[PDB]
Formats: C-alpha cells, structure tokens, sequence
C-alpha cells in the first residue's frame, strides 16, 4: 500500500502523545490496521558537563488517531507509523518525531532550606534538589538579599552545586539576610522558594 | 591512487558497499538507502579511508543503526556535483541515529547546495561555517533537525573560531575533531596543519605545500597523478574530471549504455542537438537541416547583508497584462515599542526601480523596523496606472559597537561607605538599552551580579552599591540593549577603607 498521509504529532498533556494521520492515497487492497512504533531518545551525555556562566507498539484498527499514555515528562520519542492491509506485506514507514511536555512542579525545589555558619562567618547553604526533573536542571540562582536593597543573583552550575553540595556565600557583613531560590531546567524556572532569612552576628 | 569505480545505489545490505574497498574515487554517485535490519554493530567495523572524492552527489536516506559519518568516511574531501540531486550535491535525509557528520576532511563542494533534513539526532551543525566550504550558501535547506531545537551541546576539542553574524563561535566537526581553517589568500588550494599554502593546482588539501604532484584533490583535470588546468591533446575531457585518450573512448564506444562520441574534445554520451556522430572518427558534425534517424508582485523576500544595506528581491506579477514598465519600491521607518520604556526587565523615501527585481536600499538606521510597499507599474508617460501595494517587513542588522560603554568609570564614597557609581551611557546604541549588568568581585570569589533597569539607572545616574566590606574590588560592566550584550567593560578597581 501507499504512504500514510499527514502525520501530526502532538502533545496536548504531560503523557498523552496524540498523532494524527490520513489514510494513503493508494491503499490497493482493503487496509486491516496501522502499526504505530514509538521509541525513546536517550538524553544529551553533554548536557551534563556544561557550565552555562520490538518497542512497546500498537495496531491501530478502523480509526486514525492515537493517544500514547504513560510517557516520561519533557523527553523527545521517534515515532514510526506504517499501514498493513493483511496479517507481512506493510507500507513503508512514515517517520515523524514529538517531545512531550514537562510536568509542573517537577523543578521545584522541597524541604528545608537548610545553612551553616564558620569561624569566618562564610555561610554554607544546601538544599535539596529536585530529585525528578524535566530532562535535567542545568543551574540554580542563589538571591540573596538584605532587607531594603535591591535584588543580587548568582548562576550555580551543576558541577559547582554537585561539589560544594549546595552554595557557599564567602565574607558577607552582618544582619538579616532574605534568600529567594529559583531552579533552572532544560524545560524553565522551577517556583521561586518562599523567602527565609538568616541573621549574620555582627 | 586507488582504483576509480562506477556510481552504485546500494539497498536493503552492507553486502554490495563491500565493492567500495579499494575506490578513492566514485565516477557517479552514491545513494545509500532503505536499510531497516542493518544495525550499529555492521558500522562499527566498517571503513572506506581510501575514499577522497566523488563526482556527482551523495545521498543517505532511511539508514537505521548509523550513528556517524567520521568513521566511513575520513578522508573524503570534495564532491564535484557534476550531477545532482534537484540542485544539491549533499543529500542527509531521516537519518534516524545520526548524532554527528564527522566529514572533518571535507573542504570544499565545487558545484551545488547541501539539503540536511528530518534528521532528530543529528548535532554538531551550528559549529561548521559553510560558508567556508561552498560559494553560495543561499540555497542550504538545513531545517528539521535536532540542531534547531537546540538541545546540541556541540563542545569542541584549540579549534579555531569564527564569527557568524555578531556571534563569535568556535569552530569544529564533532568532540575530537576540530574544523580546518587555512589562511584567506589559500582558499580553494588548502593547506597543510603549518598555514602553507597547497600548489595553486590542489583542491582542498595537500601532503606537501606548492607541489602539484602531492595534492589530495585537484582543482580542474586529474592526469597522471599530476593535477593540470586543462586536458592537452590529444587526450580528451572525460566526466570533466580526467583526461583520456582516443581509444578508451573507442573501447567504450564499442562495448556499448550510450555509445560515446568526442566533442570540443571531451568524451561525451550523445552528440548535442543538431550534431550528429561522423562514424569513423567519432567527431560530433553539424547536420545540414534536420539530423538523420495589474496583479501583485509575487514572492517578495526581505534579506539584510549589512547594518545599512537592505536586499529587497521580488517575482513579476502573475497577470501583467502588458509590458511592466518599472516597480515602485517605499520605505518607512517604525520608531519603537511603547511599553520597552515602562517595563522592568529584573510622500516617504521610494525609488522607481526599471529593469530589474531586487533593490539594495542604504543609508538605514541600525536595528529598526521598517513597513516596505512594493507595487509594480506597466505604463509611466500619461498618468500612471499602478498595481495594489505588497506590504512587507524588515528589521536591520545592529551595530558592532553602539551598546559598548565608553569614558572612565568614575566612583564615589559616602560617610557611611557607599559606593555610588557613575559612568557614562552609551549615547547611541542599536534601538535602547534595556538594563545594565554590574558585577563587582573580590580577588578570588565567585562573580557577583545585580540587574540595573532603566528607570533605576536614569533616577540615580548609574549605579549605588549600599554596604561592602573593605578590599580592593575588581569591576566589570556590561550594558544589555535590544539586540545583545555590550562588551564587558575592562575590569576596574576600587579599594574601600578598613
Ligand atoms: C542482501 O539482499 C539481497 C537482495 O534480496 C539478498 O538476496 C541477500 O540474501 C541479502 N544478504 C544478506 C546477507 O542479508
Ligand atoms: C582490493 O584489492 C585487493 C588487493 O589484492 C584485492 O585482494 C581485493 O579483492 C580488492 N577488492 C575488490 C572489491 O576488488
Ligand atoms: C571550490 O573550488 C573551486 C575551484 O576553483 C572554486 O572555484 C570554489 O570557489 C571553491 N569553493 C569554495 C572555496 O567554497
Ligand atoms: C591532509 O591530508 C593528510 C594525510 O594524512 C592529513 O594528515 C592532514 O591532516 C590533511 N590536512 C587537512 C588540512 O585536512
Ligand atoms: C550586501 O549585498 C549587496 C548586493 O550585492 C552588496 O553590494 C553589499 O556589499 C553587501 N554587503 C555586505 C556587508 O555583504
Ligand atoms: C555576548 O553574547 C554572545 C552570545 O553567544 C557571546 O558569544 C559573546 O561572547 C558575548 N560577549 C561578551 C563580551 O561577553
């Protein structure tokens, strides 16, 4: 048989994947199903080391739509849709590609936001990160800020954040302190966390 | 050195590319198609290294388990295209695998375009410069691919970089191989890893610098290992590429498929229109007689080469309805976005244009939007009748330096050891300048930052940085307009008192 016609992958959900085709211009015969492959794209190796400062299928019978269920948040997928007009004499494939949508508080960061004061009164932070996020999280900004200024930044890259196990703030003079936190991923900016504060003995 | 072989279409298995072993060059082309139970495995110990050159295209479409091309093909260095595929030399088409090209001896395409298309795993696009290895780069289809959506952390090995259009970017091949660059005077010759230039004769690249006998490929004819500018008699032009004699010709001639004929001294398949095959000698002879046997312009495209230059190119309408004397071409400017100065980021000029179909407009304010009405006129002399406005858009190239802060930056003191920082803005940048970047650093720390709006840095007239602890502090600035990030500011340094 002919080529499927107009494929259009679409993710309208954080695991539902809606592909969408017409059937081929020359079916020669009369079309028993469609045979839809999905497959997994493995995760950029480097993306990790940046400082930025049969597959499970489906025969498709007398219908030309599916939704694809239970798929991992923010990651590419190949798909291969054929057609088979007897159960193999088959279509050739037509390929088309989707990247499914990130979750919603899959960056935001939980739990306590814990520090730690020395003899030098440089203060140590660590906080959790996010245990499972969309794709990965490729920085985190520190914001610290005393009350009345304006806003201060910091980009913490993931080798930086992985080696001192959170930040570590050298030589700051004393008072109250309020600190927003702010995740970066591949997909966004996890929630900003809630304000805490701290108070630098003077 | 290797053997020249036939052009293949290789299917279904690696059994037939085995063929290939001993080619350096391919007399045709080469397509590489519909392989759906090959696997990784077959090409991981699969090599062609004698391959240096093929004549007209290649082209890879649907082959599964190939993940690069650095190991096929290392050393293939130029594609002639003297056929193509609809225009291209280089076809790369639903390479399902392919993480990178790898092709790190490729210098040069003589003839045709790239087409690199539908390729989801294919990186390592943005750090090759094409417009070193082809004359026209216009005609380049390199769209849908994982490359656009980027997610390519394209990390070179000491490559050299270069600049695209205002982005300054190292170039390279994959992860352990960077991208050749030789100096601008040996462009098409090559040259060898010092900078001397290949003899004016090499294509490419070269064992050994001005020796025509030690070339990797050559720029016109091939012909006893020596590349030479044309075929001197009494050879004969062959696939304009190398030279032959009478009877190779003949032979060919005579097994024939096409029975070949000589021409304007090339061997060639058929004797061209009105020309017919004089048996004995082969020579191509003229036959006395017959051988014996108004609307819219269309399509307007608005491009930007320069800062000032605008190249405006246009179809002629589809219904003219008489000969179309000239167009009419208007420009004008839009001024800028209301809500860019209260946000917080923390008859006009025209030209009658005769005879021709695209327009270069200079002397246009940098960064700028401009509303451009093209019409098309078919009668000037007694009143004019003119076609309904093309209405297109166009915004111009920034500039180098307008966001670059100039003048000494100047601080002060306070009672209660604030600093207050003055500098001067840079007067004329490309559109405005949205907000400013200060980062101030003690010797040995991490950097420091603090985003300075508009509305901020115009109240206080530059910056005030309220409460440090003594030290000698380091600075660096850098403005952030519209268009980009103007160039740090050299570092400066202050000493608040203990
Ligand atoms: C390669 O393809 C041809 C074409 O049908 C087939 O006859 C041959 O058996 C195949 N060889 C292998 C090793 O798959
Ligand atoms: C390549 O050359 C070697 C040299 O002996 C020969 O054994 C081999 O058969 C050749 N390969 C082909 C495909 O002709
Ligand atoms: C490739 O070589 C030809 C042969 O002289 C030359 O005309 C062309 O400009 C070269 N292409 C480049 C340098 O991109
Ligand atoms: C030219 O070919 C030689 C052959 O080994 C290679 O070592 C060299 O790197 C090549 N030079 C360029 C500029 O590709
Ligand atoms: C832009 O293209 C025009 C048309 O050929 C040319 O005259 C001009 O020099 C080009 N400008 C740049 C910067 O390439
Ligand atoms: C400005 O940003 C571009 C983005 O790629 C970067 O290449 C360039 O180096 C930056 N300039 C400075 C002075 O940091």
């Amino acid at each position: 048989p002919s080529v499927p016609l107009d494929p259009i992958s679409v993710s309208n959900s954080s695991s539902q994947i809606i592909l969408k085709w017409k059937p081929p211009s020359d079916p020669n015969g009369n079309i028993t199903h469609y045979l839809v492959f999905w497959e997994r794209q493995a995760e950029d190796s480097e993306l990790f080391e940046l400082d930025y400062c049969h597959r499970p299928f489906e025969k498709v019978v007398n219908k030309e739509s599916l939704v694809i269920s239970g798929l991992r948040h923010f990651t590419g997928y190949r798909i291969e849709l054929q057609a088979c007009n007897q159960d193999e004499r088959c279509s050739v494939a037509a390929y088309v590609s989707a990247r499914t949508m990130p979750e919603a508080k899959a960056d935001d960061i939980v739990g306590p936001v814990t520090h730690e004061i020395f003899e030098n009164n440089v203060v140590h932070l660590m906080w959790q990160e996010p245990k499972e996020p969309n794709g990965l999280i490729v920085l985190y900004e520190v914001s610290y800020r005393r009350y009345g200024d304006e806003e201060l930044h910091l980009c913490v890259s993931r080798k930086h954040f992985a080696l001192e196990r959170g930040c570590r703030l050298r030589g700051l003079s004393p008072g109250n302190y309020s600190v927003r936190i702010r995740a970066t991923s591949l997909a966004g900016n996890g929630s900003w966390t809630e304000p805490t504060y701290f108070y630098v003995t003077d």
